């Protein structure tokens, strides 16, 4: 149900990055280095457990989780969230909470490319990664 989502997968189009990133409180210079930052997104299975690495020139992240079974996650920008991880329509679903507030990290594969649409308030963005081989 996952492996079309397996692979190392690199940024080529955002949308509204800044706008999502200051809905979660992010600061400036944080944004302004994100902007120009393309990060490299490697997903992997052994199992049951998934793991998603995301790669860069300012910050990595690195998370291993079960489908439909939360996880505490410490985000890129630090914060402390409680997570899970679904597939729902064939997309991999991605729920943080914290402090009452919630985002989504959702992933869809069109035309083989990866589409992660990231969500919190009213903000919408939308990036768009392709495949290396
Ligand atoms: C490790 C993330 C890689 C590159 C982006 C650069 C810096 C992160 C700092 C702030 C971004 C704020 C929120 C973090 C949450 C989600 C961003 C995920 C973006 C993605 O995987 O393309």
């Amino acid at each position: 149900m996952v492996d079309a989502f397996l692979g190392t997968w690199k940024l080529v189009d955002s949308k509204n990055f800044d706008d999502y990133m200051k809905s979660l409180g992010v600061g400036f210079a944080t944004r302004q280095v994100a902007s120009m930052t393309k990060p490299t997104t490697i997903i992997e299975k052994n199992g049951d457990i998934l793991t998603l690495k995301t790669h860069s020139t300012f910050k990595n992240t690195e998370i291993s989780f079960k489908l439909g079974v939360e996880f505490d996650e410490t985000t890129a920008d630090d914060r402390k969230v409680k997570s899970i991880v679904t597939l729902d329509g064939g997309k991999l679903v991605h729920l943080q909470k914290w402090d009452g507030q919630e985002t989504t990290l959702v992933r869809e594969l069109i035309d083989g490319k990866l589409i992660l649409t990231l969500t919190h308030g009213t903000a919408v963005c939308t990036r768009t990664y392709e495949k290396e081989a």
